């Protein structure tokens, strides 16, 4: 059930600071190699008055390349299926939190995402919209309570230089009983590769590899 | 247009640990007395998987009894209104957030609220419904960036004794010009004071006074 | 063995952003009013390169006046006396971590504080001196593990308008078994009387007084 | 002056739960082979009734091998050298905070120490001593207000399995002015490879190696 091309569909339904917003997305995605791309067009909400790149780490750890020596939670749990949740906490106080629940129909995921953000100071880089792009970063997975867990402290690049960090902790939940892996490394690297001015229209990538660290 | 006794109407729409629910509430208040109840029923999602406590300070600090000698923010914004963005970051990591946009239509308050929560521990307090009642306590109240902020460090206690921490960071924003207030506090208890079994039906009292503090 | 009026003896040895620094003080207080005031003199790494503001809830809740309806954990541990473990986390990213071991000698309780902090910005209100005063606060005190946790979201006010949080978090260590009390609150208030220019000298003095809340 | 075999000597003060301790150290590394190793005795405090684990960390980025493509902001502070400061959030809310000054004196690195730790819970996996060792791990680095900042998310694994969080955060401050890198990676690994029962007596190695992440 976990084919070289996917293609992929999504809603994301959400508020920044309580103004709500939506976005919907098609795209598609190599579970093997780790690849994913996707066009994402503003429904609700536009012009976004926030920075979009709050939103792309929302827009599935399945499109991440395994090696054989670590258990692929993630390619097991198909065709049920798994869901995560995540808070993303930023070092000014802005915090979202979101969620993903992610099916599979024939060969297209499709992902029902709900996204939240409060407390975004109204002179922040998030509100000011002077966010660059998502650093590329490694997020370190383990399991607790017999579910998965992903941690990783990410960093926006800001205009005129600098970094604005914030801190994800993400739970991912399968929805049948599967294999735990050990604990074990992501890296990975998102980008918007093309946008209009607004953000209305966003064609977003990304790369992720999984990998178990330095030696010995 | 502030009047002795107010009605509210209510809707929250939200999820936690992405289990969607919904619940309306009807209640009354009494802005100048400080204490405000009201009755709220789960629409969907119910019977709640998670303890119904993390919910009852989402369901409006007009209903705050304020003194002569403190700037009253939430009186003074109305009939327009003013709206609350929330974090409620729990000691075990459990984090939710919600907002509040709060009208006025006649002599009733109209929320639309919006509410998330995500890393509940499966083996928590919150997932385990252990939770008993918040403490009383007394938030923080002081400007930010022209707006009102509010903070304050929660604590619900628990079955079999104990305590369960939570900080709360509030931003509260008029939907006009008004005068902003200098540091000061609100006192307040808030209490389910009946529900059935699985809180399908909960009857919701608060009440609140702003003070200036110890000398 | 406590008595209306009581002497005290303190060293704190400390750094913040690694520059080491060190404090004496000798003070008295009134265990049973709540009343507290001490002289504080810099004898290492002075001129503080830092805000004292930072320094002065470091500077024991015997001197906390406590109702006969609370148990009072703190008057309770002498003559063996307690000890306490606090770190204090200010939005801006800064953490500090305290602690203090408190014995007594005839009439005069002995202090060893050990203080520390890192990662407070260059640029922020601490580095830069800008903090005016603590606000009055009430801390929350409960039982954990057998033994009293204090924990307060405190603000200290800023030169030219605004304020700058901490959380604080306490742990409480009396050194033999004492009765343990209910969950409670202590209202304080903290201020610097009088300082010469670079804060090498210093009137510190403090106010609290235990109680049960809001009913 | 900096030379591909060097010697390391330090001495550690600190406490943790309010119980003092005291540290010594001698070793050696190889700053371009990005590889460090030392024994540690504890000359105060002992036995230590805390786990060890969470002191290994404290006990220098200059013994990591920097790739020419990357500044490196730690060679470049020598003679003179540097100091970092460092708090280690952990998720039962045990708090640390670690400092280290780094002088030279010849070929021999001087480390002088402090490190404190409060509200660790008498149940927990510190004052317990469940834990096994430190994950492998990747620091993140950027510069904030003309310094360099280092985060990372860690995690002990814990006897019968399971984790338990630290986020760490540091700041790295040279004693002159540097060249200032542009946001990147430190991969390590940190090991006991030798302990007696107490851990009076410790043998403790560590790798790092700096990189940039995901390409595109």
């Amino acid at each position: 059930v976990i084919k070289p091309d996917m293609k992929i569909k999504l809603r994301m339904e959400g508020a920044v600071n309580g103004h709500p917003f939506a976005i919907e997305g098609v795209g598609l995605g190599k579970p093997f190699e780790g690849k994913q791309s996707m066009d994402l067009k503003v429904k609700e909400g536009g012009p976004l008055p926030f920075a979009y790149d709050i939103l792309t780490t929302a827009f599935n750890r399945v499109f991440a390349k395994y090696p054989e020596n670590i258990v692929d939670y993630f390619k097991q749990s198909f065709p049920e299926g798994y869901s995560w949740e995540r808070s993303m906490s930023y070092e000014d106080g802005g915090i979202c939190i979101a969620t993903n629940d992610i099916t599979l129909d024939g060969d297209c995921y499709i992902y029902e995402i709900r996204f939240d953000g409060v407390n975004f100071p109204a002179n922040g880089p998030v509100m000011q919209k002077r966010t660059v792009k998502w650093e590329p970063s490694t997020e370190k997975l383990y399991v607790r309570d017999g579910v998965l867990k992903g941690d990783v402290n990410m960093a926006l690049s800001l205009e005129g230089g600098g970094h604005y960090r914030c801190d994800f902790k993400t739970t991912y939940k399968a929805k049948k009983v599967v294999q735990l892996p050990d604990y074990h490394f992501v890296d990975h690297h998102i980008e918007i590769k093309s946008h209009d001015k607004d953000y209305s229209n966003v064609n977003l990538h990304e790369h992720a590899e999984a990998h178990s660290g330095l030696p010995r």
